């Protein structure tokens, strides 16, 4: 009868896990209709970076164009390289956070293995 109790408790847990992990899939998915917060962040980030990359290429094309002294281009360029450096480190950190997510995912797998 205790073996019957254990199996009943497991089904309750397995049913609740199903709900939670369905929610996780939604969180990690992209392009969904009713999208998660992470999806919105993912899509906006990648579109913003596309713009930055485009603007960077345009900037490089402006190497020969003359100046309007006085113009704070060197000052504004300094602030830009600063912000990009900081975003670079943040992107590296977030990638490392993703690796942590992956590590827990694999830990989750070993529990679910028969």
């Amino acid at each position: 009868t205790r073996l019957s109790e254990i199996l009943d408790q497991m089904t309750t847990v397995l049913n609740d896990l199903k709900t939670v992990m369905d929610a996780e899939q939604q969180q990690l998915s992209v392009g969904q209709i009713n999208g998660s917060q992470l999806q919105r962040i993912t899509e906006e980030k990648s579109s913003l970076l596309a713009t930055l990359d485009y603007l960077e290429q345009q900037r490089r094309l402006e190497q020969n164009a003359q100046r309007s002294a006085n113009d704070d281009i060197a000052e504004r360029w300094q602030a830009i390289t600063e912000k990009t450096q900081h975003l670079r480190d943040l992107n590296q950190h977030n990638g490392w956070l993703l690796e942590g997510q992956i590590e827990r995912n694999q830990q989750a797998l070993e529990v679910l293995k028969p």
